[PDB]
């Protein structure tokens, strides 16, 4: 059963990995909820749109790249269902960025997790690839993602209509 | 509450759509799930892999311009759980191909339910954009999926190791 | 005695490093000996022979480089015999590929005991040196020869003769 | 009062990222004052100049990539008053070469006591922005000095002043 | 003790050079601190931050000419401490703006008074350096920040959130 | 047993092949201990460094040309240990050249033994390889480290630190 390439690969990384796994999928599927929020007519926000679909792609990318390291390491993938998002309508720009915030974050914990447990388990590699492939990632956008909140509510979102239009234009566009 | 956009747009429609959106997905799904086991190191075949994961952004594709649609219509998205897929372990390339093909066949099932529910309720712009964007691509990708499974049975898969090999690297490569 | 650049480098890394540098110049040896092999009248499989001269030389680089390192932290290099490969005839590709795994796990092995020493010495310039030089280089190399074993299994090697033949031809051509 | 942003960001991290802030600024200051040593008309050492400029140059960019880390992370950048260079003459190139070695020394301790306060404050990101960006480039430093002050001693510096001459013609030009 | 080329160099030229030295360091810590400030997560502006930074490096560059300066006269540079700037947070965009005035307004002062001891000194290589360098540089920078001031007050800073943001894109971007 | 391709190939110059195969090794690793020696801090000799590496890798392809050779004849490669160098510290620029020299001439005796071997075995091929291959590069490297040795102790070498370091500039580099 246990795979020919397998070396210093615990059980309980590699299910941390598969949680991950399932984690990043999920958070693929929030920001794609996002972007078509603002694609609706109603919202008509093109940029919003576009950012967030962007990170919807950037979320699968990095499943993928989980993916690829349990395999490299000899474990086993087994993937979950994906959860819908948590709403449906997103309310505003600065809404779906506070949400987007507060995902990242919750992202960023679980990787802090699981770096934890790599250092606990003596498993080097995947320290490194969390550190390397993740960590810094998950800071810059966090990092953003709290700079287009502070801007949006200083600008007066979201009962200033005319923010979320000249932020769309000029910050995301 | 009606959208300022919509026009000869039904209910039933708009349901059919929010389904079909989360079998796409689905389907993206299971050809990640494929890709990746023919990626396992116990496994080892390359372009297998390539050709699963090609099929899984494609099938992402489809559902995201069905999004497009529901939006252009003034419907309104609201999404799903994605289910897992029904395997973890493939199996062969050739179980792969036929389970590929079984899914298309009824992803195009359901396309052609939603053709006749557009046709019933005289919406020929859904009509219209089901035969341009889904139907063909559906017969073109059946089609192939049979020519692959053939050519698969004809060489000796999933006995012959072999066959697999060849076929990964004459076919898919 | 202390060289002037000695900083936060302790005798037993310096050790550990000199371990690791006679190892690389080691399985260096080793894959120049199954290139060769490859290379005879009676073997003839060129991209066998291509494959493990290339790695040879990789294997040199890397000791190489642990050389670089031990100058740069200033400690002293002690150079020992390089004891001849435990094989003279490597029987087959399948039973080379087999060899080589063995030997890369060793290796890896070795590197991950290095990293340990690191950590436990407190020096995370030398950590970060083996995870950023070394050890995702390892696991590739590991996951290769795997996919490898793995395909001439499959395939039939090594009683099928046109098993290598082909593999020679489609995999490492 | 807490940052948006923050997480996983200690109260004594932050702190530590103020004093290297000053100590990377520090640096910079005793670089540029022996630069314009060398570059006195009783010195008259343009490569030695020039060598040292760029060196202070550098440790800006160090300050001003931890203020980039502090700001990222959520912290608060504290500054202080920048101290003046121990020396106003620094008497021949070798003494500044001496002079530097101490001074990368002194800035690179300071950096691995910053790695072990992350290790210990199980920050992560904050170990590996150290490792990444910092460790590496100090032993490089350190190595290039002290070859500098081994090449000028064994030419006959400070005392052989056609020494200091042919090493700034033909090691720093 | 005379320099070789000292040639119509007063002492008092000498030290007066050698405090506008230290103003011109200190001017530009001002710059990087008030750069930094824009970059916080809360603040986010990020073309004030850029235009700062650029003033900080123009006013460094401005330091490192009268040190040129010093020994081609034949002066002897002294160093002193750059003492911290006279906040942490600067508030907003039209604030650093008033306090950049007022700063620039100050090393003009300084440069008017070297400006009249160089005369009185008679001095003319001196007076003719501060005229073709520094006083027309002086006279642009605070017409421009005056320019910058008078738009964001027009505008509704620093209440208006939206007229900063604006600015910053707009004239500063 | 017997090769199909062996025509004209005593056993005695299989076995003499077989020994000159270990010699290029071993001066390969010879040269690769003086490489770094002269990249130590204490050292630091870069231009004396390149030179010996480069020799290593040249007395490696040497090695690797007799394997191809014992293949082409149908002769088997023995490998050996490859016994490590004599010194672990060269002492200057001119003891490591005069140990080459003295290295070089050792080689090139086992090659005009080698080549009275093949003489006296009537094996012209063998006999050709030698002299096209091996003896003129000899005769080049003997000369050019001759020459290296003279220009050293005409320059004082190694008493006159000046005199490597403007070696290893002029000449080296
Ligand atoms: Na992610
Ligand atoms: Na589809
Ligand atoms: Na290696
Ligand atoms: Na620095
Ligand atoms: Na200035
Ligand atoms: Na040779």
């Amino acid at each position: 059963s246990t795979s020919q390439v397998r070396q210093n690969y615990h059980q309980d990384s590699e299910a941390a990995i598969n949680r991950q796994i399932n984690l990043e999928l999920y958070a693929s599927y929030v920001y794609l909820s996002m972007s078509y929020y603002f694609d609706r007519d109603d919202v008509a926000l093109k940029n919003f749109a576009k950012y967030f679909l962007h990170q919807s792609h950037e979320e699968r990318e990095h499943a993928e790249k989980l993916m690829k390291l349990q395999n490299q390491r000899g474990g086993r993938i087994f993937l979950q269902d994906i959860q819908k998002p948590d709403c449906d309508d997103w309310e505003s720009g600065l809404n779906a960025m506070e949400c987007a915030l507060h995902l990242e974050k919750n992202v960023n914990q679980s990787l802090l997790e699981l770096h934890k447990l790599a250092t606990d388990k003596n498993d080097p590699h995947l320290c490194d690839f969390i550190e390397t492939h993740y960590l810094n990632e998950q800071v810059k956008a966090i990092k953003e993602l709290g700079d287009h909140v502070t801007n949006l509510r200083k600008m007066g979102a979201p009962e200033s209509g005319l923010a979320e239009y000249l932020f769309d234009k000029h910050t995301l566009g």
